[PDB]
């Protein structure tokens, strides 16, 4: 019932943690120095949502 | 239980949209006229998951 | 209750997975070899959200 859906939507989330890892990195790749503060964004933000999936995977 | 899983997943949420609004804003610096479509659909959906965060966020 | 609250997340990952799909467009526009092994992750990972929202979709 909501627990399979709940394990559903958390498997979603995990894929799309992964394709916003890719697409950071393929942003990286391209600016190649005033990405100083978009880097602490990105770093703080992904460690965030990692933080949050982890706790989730845990609990479920 | 499944309510604070629904919180775990809807902060994950709100993490991913802030890495996806910063993925946007690198691409938008990249890109520096035939992009008016892209700007377009990234403002929509933007708002579009803007609005059902914040209805997830108040419904909470 | 707790339905209506997995419908709203289910919409939040499906406005945010057109927001990835936007952002992975304009990355590939950006870059103009090399990126063979990026584009297998993206379109991996894009295929196993897409069939994890799907699935969400039909069981809700």
């Amino acid at each position: 019932g909501i627990v399979q859906q709940q394990n559903n939507l958390l498997r979603a989330i995990e894929a799309q943690q992964h394709l916003l890892q890719l697409t950071v990195w393929g942003i990286k790749q391209l600016q190649a120095g005033g990405w100083m503060e978009w880097d602490r964004e990105i770093n703080n933000y992904t460690s965030l949502a990692h933080s949050l999936i982890e706790e989730s995977q845990n609990q479920q």
